[PDB]
């Protein structure tokens, strides 16, 4: 048995911990993980919403939402009461009709296996799901078992108490070995102590090539308008080229730059120069979004964008917790009767990071090379549109054929 052939009844749930929520389209698409995506892409728009509100205009963001529910899913397997409530409304896995959580498992089960069962050497992603607890604890066989199946999770042991640096440097190791390296600290420097009991690790890795790259020849410093009204130097990369495309409300611009395999592209959202894309920011809604991408059509271009390399680290405690995520955290409310210590009074998790990755360039998402670009025998319309987002512009890598978002950030600041 495994994740792509199971069965609800293959991911056993344990009752006694049940929620129950309330009451309240594409061909070839699993009704299914389309249901589970639009929840999963209404915790992305919601926590992307909040965590913009509480940071710096000029300042970049970038983190995988899909990644962040996913580790929480798993997470939840072992949750009950308020804590398990408490994650069903907070991820907005609550919002899909009248599901029970311990359906929300099985349409992971759907989700993930596509998502890294289904592929090519070419956009392939890496899921980096693990919750560490001190070796004093014992996992649930049914826990350990279904986040194995539905997540390729394990729930490793790691001797907090006496060996919590040599643990924190283990953990550090095994997220890099899963990001080829790029990411190196998703546990940042006395994060974890003796006193450390529970910690929520989880990051996904996308490298891709661009379908269409653009030619480092053509690649020269312009000048890219900050939210601040300071300006500075960016490689700004140029091409000329087909994209699904659409100027939408107010005059925002609507880009889809797909990836070689079709499967996952980037989607870049411009506003207008009169407009800010904070005002964007807080407009930008589930539906606002998905009704944009359904008007983008193939259309002939110029695209100005500019080279950059975002690295977002996350401590998502205080944020979740600020959005009603509380119990979980907590040693008197928390609930988790997956995870047993002898004698231990009460289990909680300590902490759960998070860190994202993107570097951009004229081969797409990966490393850099010198591939130059011939055009022979081109004449286009003299009059096509042009794309130029020297200014804040937000981004957004989704996985089409799911409906899902696996990465959003933004550039304020791509300079050096
Ligand atoms: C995992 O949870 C199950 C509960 O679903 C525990 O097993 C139960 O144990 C009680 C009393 O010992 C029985 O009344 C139930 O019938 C058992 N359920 C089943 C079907 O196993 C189990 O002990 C837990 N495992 C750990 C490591 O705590
Ligand atoms: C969880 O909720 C159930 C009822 O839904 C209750 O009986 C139980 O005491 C609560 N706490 C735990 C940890 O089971
Ligand atoms: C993790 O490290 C092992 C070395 O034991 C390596 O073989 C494996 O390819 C790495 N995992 C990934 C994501 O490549």
């Amino acid at each position: 048995v495994d994740i792509c052939t199971a069965k609800p009844r293959d991911i056993p749930m344990n009752p006694m911990c049940i929620y129950r929520s309330p009451e309240k389209i594409p061909e070839a698409t699993n009704r299914r993980v389309w249901e589970l995506s639009k929840a999963n892409s209404r915790f992305a728009t919601t926590f992307y919403q909040h965590l913009a509100d509480s940071k710096n205009d000029n300042d970049n963001i970038f983190l995988s939402p899909l990644s962040i529910s996913t580790a929480f899913a798993m997470t939840k397997l072992g949750a009950c009461n308020d804590t398990l409530q408490q994650l069903m409304e907070v991820f907005k896995f609550d919002t899909i009709s009248e599901k029970t959580s311990d359906q929300i498992h099985f349409f992971f089960a759907k989700l993930n296996c596509r998502l890294y069962r289904k592929a090519n050497k070419a956009s392939k992603l890496v899921s980096a799901n693990r919750l560490f607890g001190d070796k004093s604890l014992t996992f649930n066989e049914t826990y350990q078992d279904i986040s194995e199946l539905v997540y390729g999770a394990k729930l490793q042991p790691l001797d907090f108490k006496e060996n919590a640096e040599q643990s924190r440097a283990a953990i550090n190791k095994w997220v890099s070995n899963k990001t080829e390296g790029r990411i190196t600290d998703v546990i940042p420097s006395e994060a974890i102590n003796e006193l450390t009991v529970l910690v929520l690790v989880n990051t996904i890795y996308f490298k891709g090539l661009w379908k269409s790259k653009f030619s480092p020849e053509n690649t020269r410093k312009e000048l890219f308008y900050k939210a601040d009204g300071e300006s500075c130097s960016a490689s700004m990369m140029y091409q000329e080229g087909k994209f699904r495309y659409r100027r939408v409300a107010e005059g925002t611009q609507v880009l889809e730059l797909p990836f070689k395999g079709d499967d996952i592209t980037m989607v870049l959202i411009l506003p207008k120069p009169e407009k800010s894309l904070a005002k964007v920011e807080k407009e930008l809604t589930p539906e606002v979004l998905q009704e944009w991408l359904d008007e983008l059509e193939e259309m002939m271009l110029v695209v100005h964008m500019p080279r950059f390399r975002i690295e977002d680290g996350f401590s998502l405690k205080e944020q979740l917790q600020d959005m009603g995520l509380v119990d979980l955290f907590s040693p008197e409310k928390s609930k988790l009767p997956g995870i047993v210590a002898e004698g231990r009074d009460d289990l909680y998790v300590s902490d759960a990071f998070h860190k994202a990755f993107l570097e951009v360039n004229e081969e797409g998402s990966a490393a850099a090379a010198s591939t130059a670009v011939v055009i022979a025998g081109r004449s286009l319309n003299p009059n096509r549109v042009t794309f130029k987002a020297n200014r804040p512009f937000l981004v957004f890598i989704r996985e089409v054929p799911l409906n899902t978002i696996i990465f959003m950030g933004r550039v304020a600041n791509p300079c050096v």
